[PDB]
């Protein structure tokens, strides 16, 4: 079994993640935008991160999102140790998955990234 949870506000046009063997984003005082497999959601703002790839068995196993109406930040940890972030500003609340899996990331996105949908298995 697993779950989901989303973070974030109302904005952007829905995209759904295709896999999780990397990961980049665009950020400033915002994230605007993620970068899932290569695959851009979001806008041109911003600078561009460093792209995160997932080596054999590895998974993220811990996710903080900053988020008010949009979202302001994301860091993670796999289960390996390594760490992605954070990126983004300080703006928004901070909530925290921890130790999960995460399986698909999700979300909505315009000229920022609005929101995330994370899916993923609790432990
Ligand atoms: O970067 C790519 C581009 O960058 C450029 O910048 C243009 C960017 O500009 C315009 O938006 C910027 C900015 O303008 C205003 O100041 C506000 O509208 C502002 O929005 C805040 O304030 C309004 C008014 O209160 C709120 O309704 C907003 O939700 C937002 O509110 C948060 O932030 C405020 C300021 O801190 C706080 O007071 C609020 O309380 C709130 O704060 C909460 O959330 C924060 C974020 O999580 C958090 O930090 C806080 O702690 C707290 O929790 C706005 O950002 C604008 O032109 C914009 O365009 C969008 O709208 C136009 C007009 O409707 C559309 O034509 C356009 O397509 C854009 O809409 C798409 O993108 C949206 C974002 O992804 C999406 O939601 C929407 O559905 C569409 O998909 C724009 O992107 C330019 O240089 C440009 O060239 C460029 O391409």
């Amino acid at each position: 079994s697993s779950t989901h949870r989303k973070f974030g506000g109302s904005g952007g046009s829905p995209f759904s993640g295709s896999g999780l063997s990397s990961i980049a984003v665009r950020s400033g005082s915002y994230l605007d935008a993620i970068i899932i497999d290569g695959v851009h959601h979001g806008g041109s703002g911003g600078n561009l991160s460093p792209t995160f790839t997932f080596g054999s068995g590895e998974y993220i196993s811990n996710m903080t999102i900053r988020s008010g109406d949009y979202i302001d930040n994301i860091s993670f940890e796999t289960n390996m140790g390594r760490r992605f972030g954070p990126y983004g500003g300080s703006g928004g609340s901070a909530n925290t998955l921890s130790n999960v899996k995460v399986i698909q990331i999700n979300g909505s996105a315009g000229d920022y990234l609005d929101s995330l949908d994370i899916y993923y298995e609790q432990y």
